[PDB]
């Protein structure tokens, strides 16, 4: 077969980050043929870039069953996409079987996270969990997961639009507060199920330039939901367990600020907090992988990748003895919301 | 002369970080001879370590008048200290002229900050202000200033004690709130002088393990004052200028938390804040050097060195459109308060 030639050829290209605008433009008025011709070039570049990095991992990592299985998904997905390079954009059955091919590729990779998690486990027990190992895992998974988010975003844009308010997974009129409430509601439901107390929510908005207006943005609200949900679940765990022997339960307080450049979402809790020393660990794939609410959500590392993905960030800071603020930093202006892709 | 042999010899040694305990022990019951024999070894190691680093700077930096002048102070101070190596600890005139020598050395170096500032200016205008330059300046000055804080601390411990509550510059019973109030009071005074409005203060304490108790610690309260004062001055500037056309002026809110491991001091303002993109810049010697309240205080970079100096930190996070939290993280337990010295 040809996977290594394909990988080599296509990793000579640089991925092409898209902006929100570019996304919205692909997504109306059936630009279908256009999405197609972009994607058949772009997905291989993206796939191959990460595949090259996978192949450069040391052999004692690369020969593990978990990496072998993922190496195998990428090869197959890259080949499935190949089939279409020389095919004819005007032929509607071409467009059709390409959408089928996208769905199948998306399915094939649904379980990477737990797959990678086993590889981390194997390596931790097999070579150790020293700081150097940790940085290398962190470095590799951040890139790899960031890479993964970007590909799933391309595929979802195409399959949702090519099967009027929403544009695939982008809401050009996202109501930030609405998403905060829904993710709160869902985390509370879980909370009340496993603890039979749950804190209230208090939302405050600060729309600097327009005192009055509800705060809206162009965003991928499924992403924003992932991040809010992870954050609520942690804050609820903290708050509830830290107040078992007490009567008053602090609310969880969220602030939504709209500046010239940032849209920031702070979520404050009084769960007793974490010492500065132990904070980075929460972001570590290595330390946050071991063999109640613990089962739910995308995790802090991935939540932060979602924020970084459109040039934002997710940060924590705590006051041990008191509680923790978690802030999601997003770009307020759609013209600043451009894909951030691992550097090659 | 012998400066380069001395530098080489003494940079073969590693500085010896001291803990609060070690500091308190030198500082009572006249351990004077002991402080003397420690210092005559330790100061040269410390001086020489930084001097070695100064000599490794590229020539286009090293040949500048500002660096030449500082290179010259260190040489002289290292030599003044040399005079004592073979001298006799039992002779009281020895002890005496050594204290004189310490005072003189401290004076000789009083003006490094503005000296270094001219070197940064020269280099910025002479070679540019690109990101690489910036990291190298940051790296060098952090180390150099951290080095400087540690030496001044040794000298001040000796000269204050060898000329009962306080122990030189260490207060084994520092009242954190007291220092917050005093630095607030001083920053307000300045504020009212240049603006004729100034925000109020609100202090809240959270003593996790002892709900009741005022929060106390073993610290160098002059340091804690430097950091609180810089932070108040910024928060007052922000708050006041951001509310000129408005009637209500938010207070500046400080929280003092005492955990198992951290003592944290958060100072919150509603000055409108800073976008995430521009935050690191506030810590940059390069960008925060250009040719009202602006004249006062030690600066953010040095304030953070003071916090790092005893294994703590100083961090900022803002919500553009709203305001800024600044948190000083200190070690709650004196057994964790050990000098952090630049690595060699
Ligand atoms: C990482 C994580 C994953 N899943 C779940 Cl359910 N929780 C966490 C989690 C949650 C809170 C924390 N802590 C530390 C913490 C841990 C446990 C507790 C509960 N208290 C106790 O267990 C105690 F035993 F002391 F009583 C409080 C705080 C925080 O301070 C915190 C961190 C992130 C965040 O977004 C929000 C936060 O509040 C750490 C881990
Ligand atoms: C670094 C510094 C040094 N000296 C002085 Cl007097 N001030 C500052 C300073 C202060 C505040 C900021 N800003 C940004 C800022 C700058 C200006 C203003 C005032 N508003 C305006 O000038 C406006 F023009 F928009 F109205 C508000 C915020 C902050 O958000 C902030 C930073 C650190 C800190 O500890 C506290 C802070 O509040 C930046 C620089
Ligand atoms: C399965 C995934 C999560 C995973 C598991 C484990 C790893 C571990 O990766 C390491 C560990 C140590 C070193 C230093 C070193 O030895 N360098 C020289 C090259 N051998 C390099 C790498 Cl790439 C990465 C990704
Ligand atoms: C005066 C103080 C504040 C000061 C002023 C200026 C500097 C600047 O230092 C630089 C700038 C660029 C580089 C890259 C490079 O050229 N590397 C190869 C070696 N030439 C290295 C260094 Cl050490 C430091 C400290
Ligand atoms: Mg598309
Ligand atoms: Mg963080
Ligand atoms: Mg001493
Ligand atoms: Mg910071």
């Amino acid at each position: 077969a040809s996977a290594p030639k394909y990988i080599e050829h296509f990793s000579k290209f640089s991925p092409s980050p898209l902006s929100m605008k570019q996304f919205l433009d692909f997504g109306s008025n059936a630009c279908e043929k256009t999405s197609f011709t972009f994607l058949r070039q772009e997905l291989p570049v993206r796939l191959a870039n990460i595949m090259k990095e996978i192949n450069l991992l040391p052999d004692r990592v690369l020969s593990t069953p978990s990496v072998q299985l993922v190496q195998s998904w990428y090869v197959q997905s890259l080949l499935d996409i190949m089939e279409f390079l020389d095919k004819d954009p005007e032929d509607h059955r071409t467009l059709s079987q390409f959408t089928d091919a996208l769905v199948t590729i998306r399915n094939r990779h649904n379980d990477v996270v737990p797959t990678m998690a086993q590889g981390v486990l194997e390596y931790k027990d097999t070579y150790g969990d020293d700081p150097v190992s940790n940085q290398n895992i962190q470095y590799f998974l951040d890139r790899f997961y960031l890479s993964r988010i970007s590909i799933r975003m391309l595929i979802n844009q195409h399959t949702l639009i090519f099967d009027p308010k929403h544009i695939g997974s982008i809401d050009p009129n996202c109501n930030v507060s609405e998403v905060v409430k829904d993710a709160y509601d869902m985390a509370k439901l879980l909370c009340d199920k496993y603890y039979m107390a749950s804190p209230d929510l208090e939302i405050q908005e600060i729309n600097a330039a327009n005192s009055k207006q509800p705060i809206h943005m162009v965003y991928v609200p499924s992403h924003l939901y992932h991040m809010l949900f992870e954050l609520f679940k942690n804050a609820m765990r903290a708050t509830v367990e830290s107040h078992e022997s007490s009567l008053i339960l602090p609310p969880i307080k969220v602030m939504v600020a709209l500046g010239e450049e940032d849209l920031s979402i702070k979520m404050s809790d009084r769960g007793g907090g974490v010492p500065l020393r132990k904070i980075e660990r929460l972001f570590s794939y290595m330390y946050s992988t071991a063999p109640p609410l613990a089962g739910f959500g995308y995790g802090l590392p991935i939540s932060r990748l979602y924020a970084k993905y459109f040039q934002g960030d997710l940060q924590l800071f705590s006051m041990e003895g008191f509680g923790t603020d978690a802030v999601i930093y997003l770009k307020a202006l759609s013209t600043d919301s451009v894909e951030r892709l691992p550097v090659y």
